[PDB]
């Protein structure tokens, strides 16, 4: 179906260094839709929900810190197999063994500055929408360009 | 004194020929601070509300059409002279006259599909401003590149 | 009418120089359509009658040598206003004094090698696409994006 | 030696989404020369006989009933290795396995719509530019950049 | 003559926005050649002599303790008429007031630090040049493209 | 440590290709901060010292007879991993063998002039930085972007 959803987040690091078109320009073109976009300085209460399966490692202190000490424009993708592109896409974890012609590889260079969040699953994807999206937020009615899909 | 605020807001058109990264790129590379930004399908009522100065005008009828038949990013920017700048990257109404390196210019062809809409003048952005955003969605804690201004 | 046609032709210097895809992405991304496109090696007959007002100036000597002397990317897009969008994306005769973002004020440099030609008015757009053109090459459906025009 | 060629062919969904200038710009940007290049609805009979080694696939179907719903720009380039570079530079089948970087992996989506054609073999390639090109519409006389070779 | 020179500058808030690059590479793209490029951070006594004509001008002040605040990216292209193309592409004094499409107005937004400086005529240009370059650090062999020049 | 450097060089074959400005942009986006930069033409000395290593190697003839044969932009790029990070956004030896996304894979297609050097190793760095930079040239003062390490 090509109602796949992801979430995605370019963190206040994204933001503040002047990437947010860039990023989603790169969407755009490979062809997915922008079903939900906004900005908003996330809560400490959204952070540790969001970053919940990192509870008890070292750097969760230093995340969740980081990802309300500014805004971050959240958003929402859809189309086929856009969560796993998106992450393809995104790169790797440490930036610096982001292939180039990937968001991290091309803008990347240390781990906590690692620029955007994607979903690494639909049942994140899920769980990560529902979370910072409430329905009215999204869309509905959605058909990317005809020449996408056959 | 560099917190001059202007409302655009990409178009149904503009939207959908996946073109809102390329327009919030432009603004992010000049320099002004994205300070609120959304995606929505606006209600007649906002819209109407919107070409208020435009409603006896024989094109306000399409024109309020158009701008409720799919999504709109809108979007608050922020910096210096940002409103008279907005503008004069956008071009002209007549995107076929505006120039090359304008917004309009580069990818406008007929008035009624021209893209995106800009505040003409600070009371009229802080004007549209308020229609299309709650208080609590723009940002407050502002801090450009600090190589920004002098 | 949206059927306004204009010729287009890359001459031998933005050619070599690797242009073709640039230029034509610029005419893609403000919304014309290609209705035809090829590449040749131009005959002095071909040159002489192309540059036909040209006859008697200094130069003419100069040009069709020039416009000759290698592949042409000859080609014609379609769309409303076609004919002076283009010549206004164009730039102006001397490289030097278009203005940046237009493809001669951005890549041009010396009159003789100002890269492209594209026809000045309807009446020579014509004369300049049934002769390099035989009608067979052209298109004949044609309907760009539906966001570009209302 | 340096004269290795390729024959490459922008679909209908590629010409269509307006990218033509974006993938000639590529390999144009690479370094390779443009020997060949022409816009035109292909016909049953070379679709069918282009894609002869799928004859009995059960996709073959819709195959020869898209490459034929409109435009296809056609091409032949020329250096080294072409043949293999260009396949490397589309990138995979799936759209959504390609590499970020690639055509395939930065503009498509579907198997169906995938944008471009390329020639996987020497063989083939010679095998595809004598269908689509008569031998009076390649260039012969060829000088890449004098930087690009040693 | 093809063999003019201008003396350009990417200032202390052009190089800590990662500009210098993209600058340098719209003149590559125009046809000038560099030669002359180098990185140091002016001594007092060179944005003096340098900014000398504005001494009894009050804003002497800023310019030259802004001027010594950090690295610059020190520029000589040669090119028929690079003085007066070179400042075209830069923009006007005011960013504001640049258009799109010139690097003040692409990216600057305040005339305090208006990322570039660019000599203003041939007569502060070899001024320029010698005060900042020495004799051996500028090519005295120039092969300027064939396709740039006539 | 974010301090680390590598000594990157953009070979004669790259200068004469306009890439000086593209090459440079592409790491000043990773987020490594330029503390070297000059152009100069290497002398037979510097060449056969800084290629050394392939006396025995056959092709050591090349190598230095091209590398002398006109302007080098030298370069020393510091950052987290630069080292590494630099060689892999350069692709590999072979330009051909190099994906996109890289510099040789965008841009080159032979081994002979493969466009740009890199050192291997904080071995070869050091080593090459002192053999080719000069204390004095090199910046002492780092302010590293804070949206770009933590
Ligand atoms: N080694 C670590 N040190 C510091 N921050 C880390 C480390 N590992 C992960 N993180 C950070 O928090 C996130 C961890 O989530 P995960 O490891 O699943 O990566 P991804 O973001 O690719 O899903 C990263 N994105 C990064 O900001
Ligand atoms: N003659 C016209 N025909 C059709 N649409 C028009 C016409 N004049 C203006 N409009 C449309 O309505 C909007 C009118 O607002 P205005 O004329 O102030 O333009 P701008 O966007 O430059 O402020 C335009 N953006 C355009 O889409
Ligand atoms: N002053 C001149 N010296 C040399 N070549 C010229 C001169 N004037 C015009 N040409 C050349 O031939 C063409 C002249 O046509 P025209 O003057 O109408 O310019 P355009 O190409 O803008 O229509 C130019 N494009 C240029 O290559
Ligand atoms: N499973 C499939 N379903 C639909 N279309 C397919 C399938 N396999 C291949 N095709 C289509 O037919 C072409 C088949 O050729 P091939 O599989 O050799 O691809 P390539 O373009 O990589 O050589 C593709 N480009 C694609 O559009
Ligand atoms: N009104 C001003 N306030 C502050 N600094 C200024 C002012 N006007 C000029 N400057 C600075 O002085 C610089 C050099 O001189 P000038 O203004 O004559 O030429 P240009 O502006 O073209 O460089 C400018 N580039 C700008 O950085
Ligand atoms: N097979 C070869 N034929 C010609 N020149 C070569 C060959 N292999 C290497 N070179 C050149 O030697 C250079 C420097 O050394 P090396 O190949 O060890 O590292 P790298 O290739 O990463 O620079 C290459 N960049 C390339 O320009």
């Amino acid at each position: 179906v090509n109602k796949e959803r992801t979430f995605l987040a370019v963190k206040p690091d994204g933001v503040a260094r002047g990437l947010v078109g860039e990023i989603i320009a790169r969407y755009e073109k490979k062809g997915f839709v922008l079903v939900g976009l906004k900005q908003l300085v996330p809560t400490k209460d959204l952070a540790e929900s969001h970053y919940a399966e990192h509870k008890e490692r070292p750097f969760f202190g230093g995340l969740v810190s980081f990802i309300t000490s500014g805004p971050v424009v959240a958003m929402v993708f859809e189309g086929k197999g856009v969560v796993a592109s998106a992450r393809l896409m995104i790169g790797v974890t440490n930036p610096l063994a982001s292939a180039p012609g990937s968001i991290r590889g091309d803008f990347g260079v240390d781990v906590g500055r690692n620029i955007i969040h994607g979903s690494d699953s639909v049942e994140s994807a899920n769980r990560e929408i529902a979370l910072w999206f409430k329905p009215e937020e999204l869309l509905t009615e959605v058909k990317p360009n005809p020449n996408l899909y056959e």
